[PDB]
DNA sequence: GGATGGGTACCATATTGGTACAAAGGG
DNA sequence: CCTTTGTACCAATATGGTACCCATCC
């Protein structure tokens, strides 16, 4: 069975807690849901997902993408135990904590529409302005003397667990196959990228793997990606790493591909005809080539 | 009447993930 | 000279997010 640093890694590559409100003619209601959303080729492992959280929730689907929503109080309260006791440590852990507030609001008030005078209501809206993407235009409107909350700081953390390392690759990694464009050389890389506003966590990573290097994705300087290379470090660190800790989902078949081309490469096949005709079929037909 | 659940449509960008080469750097 | 490595480039979409509407429950 999946375990639970697995679950909250890939939580903070791909999760969302999230306070929406709506208008019900002269009452607003407070709609918390937690949310994981993949292309539909990983149906799969969102399934063994809502199986640890004891089939809360419901998956939705729409021929390209897959959603998992939990968004009954009852339902929620189980989610919440989860990542009390094992925690976030990316941004995602503020808008957790944000979430848990206003929760336990509703869980004190037992009911969840308000009349705009309630007190408890413009606490939570106040949180809700420092969640995700804040206030609506049109909330804003009708409240407009809101002073948001205090964003919680997430600041030096460190990877708590292997496994933890795991989902979140599973969630953020990729593995790639360079071939040159002259079809001479072949190379390999593991790359995982992250908003800016998380360059600490994953500058710690080279600490983690010890091996790579950190760098920024593009000009912006908005994004930032760790970045292995190094062949002797792919294939003595990373690898063993992962065979140890699996990674799960579809993203499993790329890294036994790329897995594959390592040892090619380890004994020097890359460099023969044929060896290099086999890693570019492999090559063709993972990630998002894959059939 | 009113409240909640849940399916599904819709929005925006942080990833998703492909390519490329010059400068190490070895024997 | 020859092959690996660090770094760069960047288009677009798989993600992270939000809204609306109604059937059914109290
Ligand atoms: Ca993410
Ligand atoms: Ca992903």
């Amino acid at each position: 069975s999946i375990n639970p640093w697995f679950v909250t890694g890939f939580t903070d590559a791909e999760g969302s807690f999230m306070i929406h409100l709506e208008k019900n003619k002269d009452k607003w209601r407070v709609r918390p849901t937690f949310q994981i959303k993949l292309d539909i080729r990983d149906k799969s492992l969102l399934e063994e997902i809502k199986n640890y959280f004891n089939n809360t929730g419901s998956i939705n689907t729409s021929n390209k993408e897959c959603v998992y929503k939990v968004r009954s109080l009852k339902d929620i309260s189980i989610i919440i135990s989860h990542f009390d006791k094992y925690n976030l440590i990316t941004q995602k852990k503020a808008d957790f904590e944000l979430f848990k507030k206003i929760i336990n609001k509703l869980n004190s008030q037992e009911h969840l529409s308000y009349e705009v005078g309630a007190t408890v209501l413009q606490e939570i809206i106040s949180i809700r302005a420092s969640m995700n993407l804040g206030l609506s235009s049109s909330v804003k409107e009708d409240f407009p003397h809101i002073i948001p909350s205090n964003r919680p700081l997430i600041e030096n953390m460190n990877i708590p667990h292997p496994e933890w390392m795991a989902g979140f690759v599973s969630g953020e990694g990729s593995f790639s196959v360079y071939t040159t464009s002259d079809d001479k050389y072949v190379s390999l890389s593991f790359r995982v990228s992250q908003h800016n506003k998380d360059k600490q966590l994953l500058k710690s990573f080279v600490d983690f793997f010890g091996c790579g290097g950190f760098n920024y994705h593009n000009k912006g300087n908005k994004a930032v990606i760790f970045v292995t290379r190094k062949f002797e470090d792919i294939n003595d660190k990373i690898i063993p790493l992962f065979n140890e800790y699996k990674i799960k989902g579809v993203k499993y078949k790329d890294f036994k591909d790329w897995s594959k081309v390592a040892k090619m490469i380890e004994s020097k096949s890359h460099l023969t005809t044929n060896g290099y005709k086999e890693i570019c079929k492999i090559k063709e037909n993972m990630n998002s080539y894959r059939k």
